[PDB]
């Protein structure tokens, strides 16, 4: 056992945070002792105090924390089978999962190869990709072409189809443009154009459908999508869709391709898959993509993770995905959009913003300069909320359970902090 | 809901298994059912049957499946917290791990990097040693090295170091290493680096044994060895320990038989006890102060799940579990075990080699090894036995019985008597 002032001894001497130093924090990390439903328990000057997590502690926590059915669903399968080896060996965690995913995601995407990480689900769609066309006599089809203001996780050839700004540039890949928000053809024709001129080297275009989440919180229209499907489909190009952190309602749509009705050939999910709880991702793929690797030279995806569908991580996300089918989640997701908008429109006329936005359960204020979180961190931990902002950007993406009253603390903590940056 | 028959189709038209095709598997998957110390339950022509783990599900359940400190570790912390961001915020469960690790690994290590698997952490311990020398001012040091025969995961730079018989960047690698200590191949590998040097961030090893790539042993005064070279042509040593790690090799970490310290370590399988994927990397303070006084000033990772509270509290009850008992003693009766229990494998006509190394037993045979033959074989004898390539292997939990771990090596023996 430690105290909050000896974890946070242990923690400067020896823990790595994301994107961190080690000794040169200039903010240290808050100690969290507890989180149930919306709310986290953190350590504020030796205080605990409940506060809001209004991040969904990074796009997982769509259900709350502590929720009952999921707490259950894990001690049940704890009690059975925690792990086996998937080599050889199947379940039935497993088994139910794959079942709710093919069923639920757009048509088409029919196989499903767990994986521990986004990062490493993006690798095996990769993978997936560049094996279908050693498949189809094409190994010249090798690069990947992606839209600008992307973000696909930290693992080095996820890395090579991020952001090159916002990854500090590995593969060299192909980058169109940022899409813009409102839809607009002659992007499409440049793409098309871009991609045209590459489309012997290029086995996939990747892309987030409608949101570029890490990115830059950006929205795009979705007819983008229906164009990207069009070119992919003419130029013989695959389709694969980032959706870890779109999936599962987040944008308003079960996923975010939906909105536009058009299927990717491998899609990848994560994050709320799980509601939280652990760490565990898919990548799907189309009947064409599976048997066109199957039939390779190559005979089989060489790929295998140790942990590969954890019965545990699965049987947890069964009961996640499950609570939410089993609800009215389209509605709750357009309440939480109304909440988000009225509570950010104050924002729209600070001298120091420069757009706010809202899609689904996301709200975005962005500012004309950094947000100094020295400065927001504190201002938002006083109105009982955790906002963690970065470069330009005051967010959020609150869980499902959020009521009204949790929204309207939510958003006058954004406000707030927007007001503070000028 | 499913019962097992439907549990076997859904598998067959919607699952990719390890290392497999969709619709060719030669072999379909066997139903697990319940798991419970060193025993697993399956499905076999619609019964259920026991038998023995002797894979501890690829390494990982050192301790058994369902023990009772592990089971009521993770529900402890379940009721409190199941997950936050470590973005900004920390926690109890990752404080008492990471001092757990830094004073259970070869000195030196002090900081530890949570990630969510084995393959990504080898890549943070790749962009550690490569902004290591960017902070240094010595970007052309860009490259790694290792010897053949190894194997270091499926992500693409992971891909990169595995052994290229066994769109990738293009490393340096030395000959096999030999079990035997050599000093003339030492002599060579040297040579080879001092060639790379100005362009090598690193040497990447699995320390004594390589597991995925052969299950192949070498002697440990290789590792005194690549640590001298290491320091005097300045590139650094990386030891992957995500299989050698927690006592399986009988020293603590594969790197403790040779006295060494590498600048930079990963664990991961075993460190979880089997319940759920967690890895870590650790460096020295050296490194991580290098990177964080660079241009960079942060490394430059950061995965959504890192340090998930409830991997890291099941991960402390592990490691907890395993230096509360005489795990020395422990890991020195199962290898006893298993050199006695295999001895009669040499004189069988397909066996080329049987050797033993802490808990690890390998009876190398002279051809691949037909699954469709050894699995039956094996379970008809109350055994989960997955050969690969030519090799019959077992790396029992820790808590099997004496009498256990002969049932494990004579279903061994009965194989490799079949594949002649
Ligand atoms: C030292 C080290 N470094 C990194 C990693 C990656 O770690 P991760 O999987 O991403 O968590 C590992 C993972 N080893 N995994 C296995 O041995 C199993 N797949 C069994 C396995 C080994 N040969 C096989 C051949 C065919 C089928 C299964 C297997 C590791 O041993
Ligand atoms: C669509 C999609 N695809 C793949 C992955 C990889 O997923 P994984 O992390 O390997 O499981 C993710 C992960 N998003 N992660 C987060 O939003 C933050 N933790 C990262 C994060 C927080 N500040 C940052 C500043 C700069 C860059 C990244 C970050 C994803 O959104
Ligand atoms: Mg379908
Ligand atoms: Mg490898």
């Amino acid at each position: 056992g430690l105290t909050p002032e000896q974890i946070i001894a242990v923690d400067g001497a020896h823990l790595w945070h994301p994107y961190s130093s080690i000794g040169r924090e200039a903010v240290s990390p808050v100690v969290a002792v507890a989180a149930h439903g919306a709310w986290l328990t953190l350590i504020r000057d030796g205080q605990p105090i409940e506060v809001l997590d209004a991040m969904s502690s990074w796009w997982t926590a769509i259900h709350g924390h502590g929720h009952p059915a999921l707490d259950q669903a894990l001690t049940t399968q704890l009690r059975v089978m925690n792990h086996v080896m998937f080599g050889g060996l199947t379940h039935e965690p497993a088994a139910r999962l794959a079942k709710l995913l093919v069923d639920i995601t757009p048509a088409g995407l029919d196989t499903v190869f767990f994986s521990d990480s986004g990062s490493v689900s993006v690798e095996v769609a990769a993978k997936m990709a560049l094996q279908y066309w050693r498949g189809r006599g094409l190994p010249g089809k090798r690069r990947l072409m992606t839209w600008r203001g992307g973000y696909h996780g930290d693992t080095f050839l996820a890395m090579s189809i991020c952001d090159p700004h916002g990854g500090m540039h590995l593969a060299a890949q192909v980058f169109a443009p940022q899409v813009p928000r409102d839809y607009d053809p002659a992007y499409s024709a440049a793409f098309e154009a871009q991609l045209a001129q590459h489309a012997g080297e290029l086995a996939a275009v990747v892309v987030e459908p409608v949101v570029q989440g890490a990115g830059g919180m950006r929205f795009h229209d979705p007819r983008y999508l229906h164009d990207l499907r069009d070119i992919c489909r003419r130029y013989e190009v695959l389709l694969i869709f980032d959706e870890i952190a779109t999936g599962f309602g987040r944008t308003g749509a079960l996923f975010a391709a939906d909105h536009a009705g058009v299927s990717p050939d491998i899609m990848c999910v994560g994050k709320a898959l799980t509601g939280g709880y652990l760490s565990l991702a898919a990548t799907l793929c189309t009947a064409d993509v599976a048997h066109t690797i199957s039939a390779g030279a190559a005979g089989a995806l060489m790929h295998g993770p140790t942990f590969m569908a954890n019965p545990l991580a699965c049987a947890v996300s069964v009961a996640s995905v499950e609570l939410l089918l089993g609800q009215d989640w389209r509605t709750r997701i357009t309440e939480l959009a109304a909440g988000l908008t009225a509570g950010l429109d104050t924002a729209r006329a600070l001298p120091a913003v420069t757009d706010v936005r809202v899609c689904g359960a996301i709200g975005v204020i962005e500012c004309d300069r950094p947000v100094d979180l020295a400065v927001a961190t504190p201002a938002a931990l006083d109105r009982g909320v955790w906002l963690r902002p970065f470069r330009n950007l005051v967010y959020a993406m609150p869980p499902y359970i959020c009521t009204p009253a949790e929204i309207t603390q939510i958003t006058s903590a954004m406000v707030e902090v927007a007001r503070l940056v000028g």
